[PDB]
């Protein structure tokens, strides 16, 4: 009835992005007042994050595209106090919206690698309209996107098809991987995110290494893990939308030298999927449920997730001795 899900994958694979969606798609998670407790923290983080960018601007000698934005910046600090107290007025909201859209602010944000920026900056700022709404009640991810300090493991609760799901999510980067073992306990199914678009990118930890090759290493370990023999295994080729366009621009041989297919979404995407599914040492006794997803797309994620749920209900239910 429950179903603990665990999101695994290398860094920047969009694991948390999935959590963003579940909050909206699913409701009635017996958590209304609890989310209200975190409303003040969400707003507080939004203000500090945009101020983090603006802070970097001065450091980098970046001016707002529109001179008027400077006035919006001055006001931001005055009104910011209200957001910190759990209230976001129409004035405070609009000010943050204009700064976020400005060409100069976006110039800094884009070079966020240069300075420390709030992880949830692009989450609340892009979704600013929704959280600024009257009587805003945070959802599962909205809470998870609070507190600059590391909370630990991103947890999420939502009911779907009369199943109380506890979805969990942990950093992908090499450093965070250690924590994964904590989550290994009580896991019904695993969704392993892989960045399709990362085929020509390299690890932040090591420019020399390929992000997607890294992802293959992790998937090999989870799928063939004795502990996860009984746990359902789901592959989530994420960032399909990014991959569809990117493949046209860049060749796939960057990742897979042996690949001799065309630079098309269907062939290249289908080729990755093949590399990962092959890792399954036990093709005969172990199944992988693969779907192409776009974490930012609420619709697409809902549809794929529905299919995943059916797999859990039919598979996870009773222990199996044979096969």
């Amino acid at each position: 009835r429950e179903v603990k899900l665990l999101l695994l994958g290398a860094g920047e694979s969009g694991k948390s992005t999935i959590v963003k969606q579940m909050k909206i798609i699913h409701e009635a998670g017996y958590s209304e007042e609890e989310c209200k407790q975190y409303k003040a923290v969400v707003y507080s983080n939004t203000i500090q994050s945009i101020i983090a960018i603006i802070r970097a601007m001065g450091r980098l000698k970046i001016d707002f595209g529109d001179s008027a934005r400077a006035d919006d910046a001055r006001q931001l600090f005055v009104l910011a106090g209200a957001a910190e107290e759990g209230f976001m007025t129409a004035e405070l909201a609009g000010v943050i919206k204009r700064l976020w859209k400005d060409s100069g602010v976006q110039a800094c944000f884009n070079r966020s690698r240069e300075y420390q920026l709030n992880d949830s900056a692009a989450y609340y700022l892009n979704d600013l309209d929704r959280i600024a709404q009257p009587n805003y009640i945070p959802t599962q991810q909205d809470v998870l996107r609070t507190r600059v300090k590391t909370t630990g493991i991103v947890e999420t609760h939502f009911t779907f098809k009369d199943l109380h799901f506890k979805m969990f999510d942990v950093g992908g980067q090499r450093s965070e991987r250690k924590k994964w073992i904590h989550c290994f306990e009580g896991v019904a199914a695993i969704i392993f995110c892989v960045a399709l678009s990362d085929y020509d990118l390299v690890l932040a930890e090591d420019e020399e290494m390929n992000r997607m090759h890294e992802s293959m290493k992790l998937f090999d370990s989870i799928c063939n893990n004795k502990w996860f023999t009984d746990t359902s295994i789901i592959l989530f080729l994420n960032k399909k939308d990014l991959f569809e366009e990117k493949i046209k621009k860049s060749p796939l041989t960057i990742c897979y030298q042996e690949y001799a297919g065309s630079n098309t979404y269907e062939e290249a995407a289908a080729y990755i999927q093949c590399q990962f599914e092959d890792l399954n040492k036990r093709k005969d006794t172990k199944e992988i449920y693969t779907h192409f997803t776009c974490a930012t797309d609420t619709k697409n994620v809902q549809f794929v997730f529905d299919a995943v749920t059916d797999v859990i209900i039919k598979n996870n239910l009773k222990d199996c001795g044979l096969f």
